[PDB]
């Protein structure tokens, strides 16, 4: 059954799926979607959200990156991206859900006014501290010695932190404040799979700087 | 390994876990938590959210009802509450996630002012229409001929609809507007497992009416 991925060049959600497929060694056709003029296939495949990514396997579509990632893990179980033990799997799902819930704080910091900025940055630092202390601990990656679906889901945090630093100017992931999480972020971007698969940084900063003009 | 459940008498989230355990035939000790004075075990077991439910198995805790439900399904796989096929499992997770995301609209309607009420009720009806058309379809339950984790996760919607109708007075799940979803709601409350396990309706309406005094 052939695999298609409808994505967007600057989307971290589309990149989550690219990472999981490339890790599994699953060949796929990538389809770049124009978000200003959504394709007939995108609207047919994702009527509920009308968003990318849309993963298609054997002509059958799946929307929502977290749902797609679990389908990929179940369909191509070799090179596992989740643990086999139910309790460890529940801890992985717990941290993936925590990230999804707290993702709103990153967008809030990105659009915060000159005054709102201090409180927004404070809330992001506390989210990162809990993630570091209770989620990562002393492990190299959320997945232990190699990346797993938890690391993949936290690519979105790295994407936001780098955009807030380069465009806004506030630093929320500092080595002296969060040494373990900062070491994790550096180690994650150095994983060859990640290094080989990410938006062009200059093009991404420019696009995101322009998107921030919503104020 | 013994099973404990830290819950709250009026919590639909605690009831999701009770339903799944009773369906699986798993014996458990139930611990009623005083939300005004959280127990030492609750704060130790759920430091991230400090919320019930907290499920404990072999002394190991799990927080977040959706995470707990998947652990129960994986640990006691007999009497399955999720399909075995990855694509059907992905559709179940998709609809469970849709419910979690849209749950905020129900709280919004519950606390809406006399003016906000019309727009809040409109947004809830559209959430229910998409759930009915694209999620339930012509099936008796989200799980087909019997309830599954999707039906269990949508107990929360039934809890809200009955509270909005009895206290506020607005009807958002009408038989002539949503015939299939209304038939589903009636069929769900008639399932003996559900009928035997829910908060005392009079006590629940009174508690919720008092909680609505946050305006």
């Amino acid at each position: 059954a052939d695999v298609k991925l409808h994505g967007f060049w600057a989307s971290p959600f589309s990149y989550r799926v690219i990472w999981a497929l490339k890790l599994k060694g699953v060949e796929f056709e990538y389809i770049e979607e124009d978000l200003a003029n959504k394709s007939e296939l995108l609207l047919k495949y994702n009527p509920v959200y009308k968003q990318i990514p849309v993963f298609v396997h054997g002509g059958k579509p799946i929307a929502e990156s977290l749902v797609i990632l679990e389908y990929i893990e179940e369909t191509w179980p070799e090179n596992p991206l989740l643990p086999t033990d139910p309790y460890e799997r529940a801890m992985a799902r717990f941290w993936i859900q925590y990230g999804a819930t707290k993702s709103a704080a990153f967008g809030a910091l990105f659009r915060a006014s000159g005054e709102e900025l201090e409180k927004a940055a404070k809330e992001v630092v506390e989210v990162l501290r809990v993630l570091q202390e209770q989620g990562l601990g002393d492990k190299k990656f959320f997945g232990g010695d190699s990346i797993n679906l938890v690391d993949i889901s936290y690519g979105l945090f790295v994407y936001w932190l780098a955009a807030i630093e380069d465009i806004v100017g506030v630093k929320v992931l500092e080595p002296s404040t969060l040494p373990r999480l900062h070491a994790w972020a550096q180690n994650f971007i150095e994983v060859p799979l990640i290094k080989e698969n990410h938006p062009d940084n200059d093009k991404l900063l420019l696009h995101m700087k322009g998107v921030r003009e919503k104020m």
